């Protein structure tokens, strides 16, 4: 039986996880809508070899020792692609071969930075996950190509500072995770004017000092919008905690409680 198939109305799912595969299995019912290839041996894979599956809509290359993934044309309806927990050291330019991609997950890899026109081409993206990588900086105009982005997570990286215009235009942005990095401040106007339902900013050496001021006021207007990331706790039991954003300024003093020792308005 090699993999295993099922049928949920349209769908014709193919599950081939934990199977020491090394390469894509032969049979694969050409008409597969959702293929699961999680936790297998691959090291290398080419979206090209999937070209035969016109209806493939979800691909999970989740945990497959991947170190390289080359992109090539076909795969016009692929909506979600998970490259979770792997080894790629460079973000693959998927924009020219995954036009329908709406959720990309390459979190927990060896990414140290993103190419220039990285997310170019995939202007249908709604969820981007890059948690667990490195990255100290982000290419300018990173999200310009993805105007309808809703969830964005750069949690647990090494971001020192981030563009003052990163979130410009994202009018559907409802979730932003920036926790566990090493950001020291927030550019004036960063959060712009869109209401952010869920923000995670704890675990940063926030250098509160007059520049943090803009961030302070923001933290005050959105105190019930900033939470803390806990293991497997569900938002059903999550509670706000604006005081989780504190200055690493040898204190554990909540920025947002920071008066701003007489500083220029
Ligand atoms: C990111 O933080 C880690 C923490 O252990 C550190 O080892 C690493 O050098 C930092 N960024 C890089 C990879 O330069
Ligand atoms: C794949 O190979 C590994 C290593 O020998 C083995 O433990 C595993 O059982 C094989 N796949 C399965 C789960 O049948
Ligand atoms: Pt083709
Ligand atoms: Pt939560």
């Amino acid at each position: 039986p090699i993999c295993e198939v099922s049928k949920v109305a349209s769908h014709l799912e193919v599950n081939c996880d934990k199977r020491n595969l090394t390469a894509l299995p032969p049979d694969l019912p050409k008409d597969t809508t959702i293929l699961h290839l999680s936790e297998n041996l691959l090291y290398t894979f080419s979206l090209a070899t999937l070209m035969p599956y016109t209806r493939l809509t979800q691909l999970n290359l989740d945990r497959c020792e991947l170190t390289k993934l080359q992109v090539d044309g076909t795969l016009p309806v692929l909506g979600t692609l998970d490259l979770s927990h792997n080894q790629l050291q460079s973000l693959p330019l998927l924009g020219q071969t995954l036009p329908a991609l709406t959720v990309l997950d390459v979190s927990f890899n060896r990414l140290t930075s993103l190419p220039l026109g990285a997310l170019r081409g995939l202007g249908e993206l709604q969820e981007l996950y890059l948690k667990g990588n490195e990255l100290k900086t982000l290419p300018p105009g990173l999200l310009t190509p993805t105007p309808k982005l809703e969830k964005l997570s750069l949690a647990n990286n090494n971001l020192t500072e981030l563009p003052a215009g990163l979130l410009n235009g994202l009018e559907n942005l409802d979730t932003l995770l920036l926790q566990e990095n090493s950001l020291y401040t927030i550019p004036k106007g960063f959060f712009g004017s869109h209401l952010l339902p869920f923000a995670f900013l704890h675990g940063n050496p926030w250098l509160c000092n007059c520049e943090i001021l803009y961030f302070r006021r923001w933290l005050q207007d959105n105190a019930e919008n900033v939470y803390v990331w806990k293991q497997g706790v569900d938002v059903k039991a999550m509670t706000s905690n604006v005081a989780s954003v504190q200055c690493d300024n040898s204190d554990k003093f909540p920025v947002y409680k920071y008066p701003g020792k007489g500083c220029p308005t």
